[PDB]
């Protein structure tokens, strides 16, 4: 696309109500027609993706074959374990390449976003390596808990508002006014090419894969990892995975053109997301494969497999993918082939884990 600098979001808007949602079972594909993209720029992110110096921040994750889940599945299903990245999530990945293609004047004015989860650890690590001030701005409501975890970063935080969209706000007018870079949490190219690393790191741990599993929240991981994979392993399909209750990518997609949700379900805040990406809704068009749902039982559920594997747990969000993929292998009666779904993130407040247990009971 182009840059969307000042002017606000006008993008239609749509009732989130069960009536506008496809009628499809868990995992059961919603299918994409790929348009294909352009060759130039698919292989200028190609390029920029194995030039992005993410390992200054990161490591390459493990890709965990996941013992229990195969068995019951019939199928190899290994697990791309993001949630063991430093910050516990992929975000550190597009934040440092995003910030790390800065001039060096614009990192000495400091650097600003607002978050007070996954994002806003990736922004104040990468400001911490790059030796700058990352102002992270957050709601007053925060969690102490949360503010210390971005302290310890070195993040300079700063409460605002009840929400964190006024918080989102004031973050982005303070940007214009103090003249500070905002760091966007998915839609941007820096971003995108960022997390693309990971479809390096999975096609190089693992070949002959029948389908990549991606939770798509604002749509930078999943866009990062298909402009990677659809050029270099062009058979294995790409396919994102949505709750129920927050299917902006996949309204956009069945609607032809993004689609602002009037509301979204919470439970898995990291993909609780209204309105998708500029460039990540575009990179989806043309590369994906299509898109899967999933309930928040099914989360939950997928939450417990993971710990009945290695008694690690994964936050909602996390788990996404691991639910759309399994119920995905269960749907087609999918048989001994590889499998992959990335595990994206594990900040969870323990108390939640409360809720996850009534769900995940349900069997």
């Amino acid at each position: 696309m182009s840059p969307i600098v000042s002017v606000p979001d006008i993008t239609a808007p749509v009732e989130n109500v069960p009536a506008i949602l496809p009628k499809v079972v868990p995992g059961e594909l919603i299918v994409n027609k790929p348009t294909g993209g352009d060759s130039d720029e698919l292989f200028q992110y190609l390029v920029d993706i194995l030039a992005s110096p993410v390992y200054d921040v990161a490591i390459e994750s493990p890709l965990e074959l996941a013992e229990k889940l195969s068995d019951r599945l019939g199928v190899n299903f290994y697990i791309k374990r993001e949630d063991k990245q430093r910050v516990f999530s992929f975000k550190l990945r597009g934040a440092y390449n995003m910030m790390s293609n800065l001039s060096r004047e614009e990192l000495d004015k400091g650097v600003i976003t607002a978050s007070a989860g996954n994002h806003a650890q990736g922004v104040a690590l990468a400001g911490q390596r790059l030796n700058c001030v990352a102002k992270i701005v957050m709601p007053t409501t925060t969690p102490q808990i949360k503010i210390d975890a971005v302290r310890a970063l070195g993040g300079d935080v700063v409460l605002y508002g009840k929400t964190f969209d006024e918080a989102q706000t004031h973050a982005l007018e303070l940007s214009e006014k103090d003249g500070l870079k905002y760091i966007p949490p998915f839609d941007d190219p820096g971003v995108i090419k960022g997390q693309g690393t990971i479809g390096t790191e999975i096609n190089r741990q693992l070949k002959d894969i029948h389908a990549v599993f991606i939770p798509v929240g604002g749509g930078g991981l999943i866009a990062g990892v298909a402009t990677f994979f659809k050029q270099i392993a062009p058979n294995t399909k790409i396919i994102g995975v949505e709750p129920y209750g927050a299917a902006s990518m996949t309204l956009s997609l069945h609607e032809g053109h993004r689609v602002k949700l009037s509301n979204v379900d919470t439970f898995a805040d990291g993909v609780a997301v209204a309105l998708v990406g500029e460039y990540t809704f575009a990179k989806c068009q043309e590369l994906i494969d299509g898109m899967v749902l999933v309930a928040n039982d099914g989360i939950s559920a997928a939450i417990k497999d993971v710990y009945d594997e290695g008694r690690n747990i994964l936050e909602t969000s996390g788990a996404v993918a691991i639910a759309g993929a399994a119920a995905y292998c269960e749907f087609y009666k999918i048989k001994n082939e590889n499998i992959v779904a990335i595990a994206s993130g594990a900040n969870m407040d323990f108390s939640k884990l409360h809720k996850v247990t009534e769900l995940a009971g349900l069997g």
